[PDB]
């Protein structure tokens, strides 16, 4: 359990960002390691087999804005990012989820067109290949696995964000929806942690907003817990030693760089370090710290 470091990669502060950087929350530290090899906001982070990967997103650049079919791919052990294969199509704020070793990619855009079409990567074989598509178009989507099912939470489905939720049942490749969550949310973190789904901030359609709510799988209800600090769409999110930690985002009016964390048994929310940058739309994942 030792030696395992938060990542931040990507983002979004006056354009698309490279950086990627590691938080230790064991000491307060931060690093700056090798940049994405492109620019991308909008992207999700995951990890398999001890590696990162950096999935979709767009650079939005002052020379142009291009969504991203990548998938790269970054070793801690050598500090260095490589390509994978590419996705069947370009996916700017998408979301992602790992099952039994394998990525599956969730929804996002492409110009003015939202996907329902999701597909899923064999890191073995190097190869992405199409699966169900949703019930519903969502970009911005959070997405989650519990139990080896794949969850996708809310969004912009092109004319209304959304507060619908639905489930993908890998073994029947099909999705079925869920109870819809309390909120409206798109941008927000989706998370796992115990037996619950969480949904942590987000924007409505009106405002960002810092409340929290948590579906829990076995009564399909959806409960609010303590709200952040912080007002927060496009939101990093991970979960870590059995706290949730959120990263960034946009506020209203800054480009966040506070870290917040949520202690499940106390339903408290506390500050822990800050970024070196506001920024926001990064993807974050959790793996062994680089050599
Ligand atoms: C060209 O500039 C960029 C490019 C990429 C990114 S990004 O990679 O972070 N993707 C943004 C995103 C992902 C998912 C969901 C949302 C939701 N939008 C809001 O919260 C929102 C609403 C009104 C004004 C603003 C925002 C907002 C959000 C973030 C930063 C600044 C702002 C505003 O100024 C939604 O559209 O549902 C957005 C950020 C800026």
């Amino acid at each position: 359990k030792v030696g395992r470091l938060i990542y931040t990669a990507g983002g979004y502060f006056r354009q698309s960002l490279s950086y990627l950087e590691a938080y230790n929350p064991s000491n307060g530290s931060w690093l700056r390691l090798a940049d994405l090899q492109v620019p991308r906001s909008g992207l999700a982070g995951c990890v398999v087999g001890g590696l990162l990967y950096a999935v979709g997103g767009r650079n939005n650049s002052p020379d142009g804005n291009t969504d991203s079919s990548a998938l790269d791919c970054y070793n801690p052990m050598t500090n260095q990012w490589s390509p994978c294969a590419s996705m069947s199509v370009p996916r700017n704020r998408i979301g992602v989820g790992v099952i039994d070793g394998h990525i599956y990619a969730v929804g996002g855009s492409h110009g003015c067109i939202h996907h329902s079409s999701v597909e899923r990567y064999e890191p073995e074989r190097d190869e992405w290949h199409l699966v169900a598509p949703m019930l519903t178009r969502r970009i911005g989507v959070g997405v989650a696995v519990l139990n080896r099912l794949l969850y996708a939470v809310g969004g912009f489905d092109g004319t209304n964000r959304l507060n619908s939720a639905e489930c993908y049942y890998p073994e029947r490749n099909e999705w079925r929806m869920i109870t819809p969550m309390n909120t409206i949310r798109s941008g927000a973190g989706v998370c796992v942690l115990h037996n619950c789904i969480y949904a942590a901030g987000g924007y409505d359609g009106q405002d960002q907003l810092n409340s929290v709510e948590r579906y829990d799988v076995e009564t399909e209800t959806w409960t609010f817990v303590a709200p952040m600090r912080h007002h927060r769409s496009a939101l990093g999110i991970t979960v870590h030693q059995g706290k949730i930690y959120v990263l960034g985002g946009y506020d209203g009016h800054t480009f966040l760089d506070s870290v917040e964390c949520y202690d499940p048994d106390s339903d408290t929310w506390s500050e822990v370090t800050r970024m070196t940058s506001g920024r926001s739309g990064v993807g974050v994942a959790v793996t062994m710290e680089p050599c």
